Order: structure tokens, then sequence, then C-alpha cells
């Protein structure tokens, strides 16, 4: 269905999760899901080039016990299809910080109040090239 | 056994898996398992500092339907407690090539004849700092 699925991550607050991968030449959208498990996501990171009505927009949302939360759309879109990008993610009690390329970075509330991230999955027109723990 | 567990890898012949991590100060052993799943491992890579009657010896083996194969032991042991070590693994239908530090490398047969690897697992006194797909 999608890409890489990693579990047992022991991502404690402060630590950084760096993910590098190449986006398809004709990418429609790609995603990175972080959380406790697939149904309890503290972060559903979804850049949309041309999908679900959104064009060149990063849509973020959470999932709690299977129920999707309120979406949060971002304006800056530093991803050119057919290139290699790197996203860096860290969190704390209050919220997570997503560092995108070109110096852009935004925050997303930690609606789940997760003290550790043990799950991550990738999907869409994206191919993981590296996963780093810092 | 077990720690970071990654599924849906879809690693194919020619592509190499690279893992970097730091070994524990009083590490008795650590392991990396590659296979089609938890019970069918084309490679159980296990560097033992002091475990199972072995002192500083790399024990490799396979597992088919849960049955451990015939152990193959290695001479070199470029591991030191506290230090960060990197290993790279490539494969084809014949055998996997474990490339260790300074140009040293050894081969282990692809006993199960897997064409692709979808499961990776890590365990023991090892801290994964990065996993790259090349
Ligand atoms: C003809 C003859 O006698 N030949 C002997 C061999 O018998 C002997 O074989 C090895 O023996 C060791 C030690 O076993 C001891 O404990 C037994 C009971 O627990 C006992 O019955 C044994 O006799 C032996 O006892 C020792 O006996 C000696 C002499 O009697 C005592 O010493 C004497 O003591 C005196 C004072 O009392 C005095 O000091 C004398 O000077 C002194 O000599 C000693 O004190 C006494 N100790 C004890 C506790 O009783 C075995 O460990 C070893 O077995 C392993 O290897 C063989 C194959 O070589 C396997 O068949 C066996 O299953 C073991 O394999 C390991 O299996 C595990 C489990 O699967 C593997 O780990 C897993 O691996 C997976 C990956 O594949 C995965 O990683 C997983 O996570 C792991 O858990 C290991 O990798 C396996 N390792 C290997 C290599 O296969 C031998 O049987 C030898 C050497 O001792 O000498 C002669 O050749
Ligand atoms: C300028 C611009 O870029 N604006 C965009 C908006 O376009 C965009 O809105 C989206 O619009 C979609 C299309 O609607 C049209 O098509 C249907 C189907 O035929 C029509 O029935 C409907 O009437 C619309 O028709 C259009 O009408 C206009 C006006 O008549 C036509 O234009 C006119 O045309 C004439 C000539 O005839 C002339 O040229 C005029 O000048 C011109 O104006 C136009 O041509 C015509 N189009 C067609 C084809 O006929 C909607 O489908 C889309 O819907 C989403 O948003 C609404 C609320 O806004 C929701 O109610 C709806 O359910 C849906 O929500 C999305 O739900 C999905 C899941 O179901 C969400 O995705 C999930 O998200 C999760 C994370 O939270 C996970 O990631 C999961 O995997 C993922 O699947 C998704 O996020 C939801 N989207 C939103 C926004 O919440 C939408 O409204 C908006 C919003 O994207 O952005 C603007 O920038």
């Amino acid at each position: 269905a999608c890409g890489l699925v990693a579990s047992n991550l022991n991502l404690k607050p402060g630590e950084c999760l760096r993910v590098r991968g190449e986006v398809a030449a004709d990418a429609k959208s790609f995603l990175l899901n972080l959380g406790k498990d697939d149904n309890n996501l503290c972060l559903h990171f979804n850049p949309r080039f041309n999908a679900h009505g959104d064009v060149n927009t990063i849509v973020c949302n959470s999932k709690d016990a299977g129920a999707w939360g309120a979406e949060q759309r971002e304006s800056a879109f530093p991803f050119q299809p057919g290139s290699v990008v790197e996203v860096c993610i860290s969190f704390n009690q209050t919220d997570l910080t997503i560092k995108l390329p070109d110096g852009y970075e935004f925050k997303f509330p930690n609606r789940l109040n997760l003290e550790a991230i043990n799950y991550l999955s990738a999907g869409g027109d994206f191919k993981i090239k590296c996963v780093a723990f810092e």
C-alpha cells in the first residue's frame, strides 16, 4: 500500500528524527505518519502537490483512537517534484517542530500529549533514502 | 530480541542497506536481522562480546520457518564498547555481503533464496543512529 513502516522507535522529547528521501518526478502527494501506532498519530505530515483539492500545500493533522483531527494547512512548500528532500522532526510536551528546507519550519500541537514516539510510516510518491536519530 | 523493527522495506539485489549505531559500554552483544519476516531471516548477524560461551565473535546464521540454520563464525571483530560502528549489507540471489569498517568484508549465503527483503530488526546493546537505503 505505502512505504516504510518502522516501530519500536524510542523517540523521547528533544531528540530529532531526520528523514531524507526522493520525491517522484510526477509526485501527487507523500506522507510521513508519526505516533504511538497507526491509529494514534501525533503527526500526519502530508505535502500535496495536486491532491484532494489542495495544490502545493502541506496538510497536517492528527489521529486519536482512529478519529482524524482538525486539519492544519501550511503555505510554504519547499518541495520540487523529482528532487531529494530532508525533513527534520522533534517534539516536546507542548508541540512538534517540523524543519523543512530553505530555512522554513513550523510547529504543530501535540494534541495526544505523547511522551515518546514509537511509530513512523511513509507513503505516497516518496522513497526513503535515510532515517536518522539525533 | 527486537528493538527497532522495520517492515515493507522492499530491498532488492543491488541495493544496499546501511546501519550506523553506538555499542553499549558493557555490551554483551547486539544483533541485526534481515529477512522476509520474523521467522524467515536470510541473515541473523550477531556480534557477541560475551554471550552464549562466545567472547568477541561474530556469529551469523539464517532462520527458515523458525529453524536456525548452520552457524558460520567470523574471525575479525572490529567492535569496541562505547564506539560507533557502521555496517553495510548488500545481496543478490546467491549471497549477502557484509562490508565492515576498513575494507574488510565477508559473505554469507542466501540460503532461503529471497529475491527481496521486507523485514529488518535490531536488538541487543546497540543504539541505532541511522539506517540508509542505497
Ligand atoms: C567428547 C567430549 O567430551 N567433548 C567435549 C565437549 O563435550 C565440549 O562441548 C561443549 O561444552 C560446552 C560446555 O557445556 C558444559 O555444560 C554442560 C551442562 O550445562 C555439561 O554437560 C558439559 O559437560 C559442560 O560442562 C563442563 O564440563 C567440563 C568438563 O567436565 C568442566 O570442566 C572441568 O571442571 C573441573 C572442575 O569441576 C576442572 O576445572 C577441569 O579442569 C575442567 O576441565 C566444566 O566445569 C563443566 N561446566 C559445566 C557448566 O558443567 C557447551 O556450552 C558447548 O555447547 C554449544 O556448542 C555445541 C556445538 O559445539 C552445541 O551442540 C550446543 O548446543 C551449544 O551450542 C550453542 O547453542 C546455542 C543455543 O542454540 C547457540 O545460541 C543461539 O544461537 C542463535 C544463532 O544460531 C541465536 O544467536 C540465539 O540468540 C542464541 O541463543 C550458540 O550459538 C551455540 N554455540 C555453538 C558453538 O554452537 C559444547 O557442547 C567441548 C568444549 O567444552 O570440549 C570437548 O570437545
Ligand atoms: C483556487 C483554489 O485552488 N481553490 C482551492 C479549492 O479548489 C479547494 O476546494 C476543493 O474543491 C474540490 C472540488 O469541488 C468541485 O468539484 C465537485 C465535483 O464535481 C463539484 O460538485 C463542486 O461544486 C466543485 O465544482 C467546482 O465548482 C466551481 C464553481 O462552480 C467551478 O469553477 C467555476 O467554473 C466556471 C466554468 O464552469 C468558471 O470557470 C468559474 O470561473 C469557475 O469558478 C469548478 O470548475 C467546479 N469543478 C468541477 C470539477 O466541476 C472539492 O472536492 C474539495 O472538497 C474538500 O473540501 C470540502 C470543504 O472545502 C469538503 O466538504 C470535502 O469533503 C473535501 O474535504 C476533503 O476531504 C478529504 C477526505 O475526504 C481530506 O483528505 C484527507 O485528509 C486527511 C488529513 O486530514 C488525510 O491526509 C487523508 O489521507 C486525506 O484523504 C481533505 O483534506 C479535505 N479537504 C479539505 C479542504 O478539508 C475542496 O473543497 C480548497 C480546499 O482544498 O482549497 C482551495 O485552495
